[PDB]
């Protein structure tokens, strides 16, 4: 049994001292420690001594402590974590978590062992024997006119909350710092091309998808993006850019042949050429190509 | 599983029974059940599909019947977990159809196509943009290769051997010139003589 | 700051709270607050930003 207090407690004839006196296990406020084999306690948190003289012990179970009155180490306990500073957490970061053995949450929410978690923001998170503090994750910064790719590592709801499937990926509209969700998988920022009257974007669809402006684009389709559309356009995860398209403005005395001019139907007319002349100013439609190259 | 032990759900469990727990959590070990294999669900990006052979008689997704050694495509987008009988092969990317490009399928055997047009064994056919934005080859659809478009101007023309008939069979030994602002893929079995004039 | 200690003004102080005393005088050290950084105010001449 453990012994406590100032008294110079002499040993009795039947007994044998284990060791020389030791400082009581203590940690500072907003600091923590973890000890194996916690003793049982009631609502009064009174120690439950066994009749045979052993202290009661929760063997498989662990114990955590922040701060209170200094205490003796009870026999059969095993000190582990000690004098550990409390887990500080800056506003821009987050704490990915896994949890185990279906323990109850402080909010009264049920917590399955497979449940994901992510505390974040300024403060000091409280360690638990249950939850593991699995990962730290600083929120990605995002400058204006930028966007972030995000793959889904599992079935999920994202921002705006519309549904998702595993392996699906999407753009991040939000300006400024952004914290990934527990399922979200960061890739990289995607800078928009800065559209100008002399420049044009040249997208091609990786697959079927609606564009940002509601114009449906069938898989494999190829199209320009110009200044009338946007000041700038971030490529989408399904929008595969080919390259910048130079403008082909020309004076009245210049002209150029153009193979396969775009039709009203939106499909290029194969094998037909069309000269254009005068103070023209236009980007080449996709699939078009010059013959002589301006005359 | 082994020795015909009772299940927690009260379902009878034969020793030969297959099983597959999945999803988040912590599975409970049993002296009865062996935790024989771990299997991560295959991911599937949009416009992709997965082959699956059957290792035994079974019902698959949608539940329509199957036989041993039979194989089928996986329509579902996103992550997909194989069933206990299912045998993964590989993702099958669809060709991205464009006005200038055309698919050139040949039937490995008799089967209905995705669009309900029956195709007899050994038949050979094009697939174009009017059909689909893109078309994943089926397990019985054996692709040969991409077919270039043969659009030509009004002043160009080309002979074409064995033009396709109304009957759907090529007319052997007959040639047919075509001219003008034509724009078409060659029908299967067709071939040029001079190669455009 | 740390461990959610009360402020002299009676304002609640979260452990994550930022702080910045400044100006002439002598700041009072606390076991709670750490005097983490000194920061001289940047000078700015006219027609500068």
């Amino acid at each position: 049994r453990v012994e406590v207090g100032p008294k110079t407690y002499i040993r009795q004839d039947n007994e044998r001292v284990l060791f020389a006196p030791v400082r009581m296990v203590t940690v500072p406020p907003r600091h923590y420690c973890i000890v194996a084999n916690p003793v049982s306690r009631d609502t009064q948190s009174s120690v439950l001594f066994d009749i045979t003289g052993q202290v009661r012990l929760r063997h498989a179970d662990q114990e955590i402590r922040l701060a209170q009155d200094p205490f003796p180490l009870y026999p059969g306990e095993v000190l582990e974590k000690d004098i550990t500073p409390l887990q500080v957490v800056l506003p821009n970061t987050a704490l990915h978590l896994k949890a185990l053995l279906d323990f109850e949450d402080k909010n009264g929410d049920k917590v399955m062992a497979g449940d994901e978690w992510l505390f974040e923001g300024p403060g000091t998170y409280i360690p638990q024997k249950e939850v593991e503090v699995v990962e730290i994750i600083q929120a990605t910064v995002i400058k204006q006119n930028q966007a972030l790719r995000l793959r889904a590592r599992k079935e999920c709801f994202d921002r705006e909350g519309k549904g998702r499937v595993t392996g699906e990926e999407w753009l991040v509209r939000s300006v400024g710092a952004y914290l990934p969700a527990v399922f979200e998988e960061v890739l990289d920022l995607v800078d928009a091309v800065i559209l100008t009257e002399k420049t044009a974007l040249h997208l091609r669809a990786l697959q079927n998808f609606r564009d940002l402006r509601g114009v449906l684009h069938r898989t494999g389709e190829e199209w320009l993006v110009t200044v009338q559309d946007t000041e700038a356009h971030v490529p989408d995860v399904y929008e595969e850019v080919l390259g910048v398209v130079p403008i082909t403005t020309l004076g009245p005395r210049h002209y150029c042949v153009i193979l396969d001019p775009m039709g009203p139907d939106g499909k290029n007319q194969l094998g037909q050429k069309r000269v254009v002349k005068g103070e023209k100013s236009f980007f080449l439609q996709p699939g078009e190509r010059l013959e002589r190259g301006i005359q």
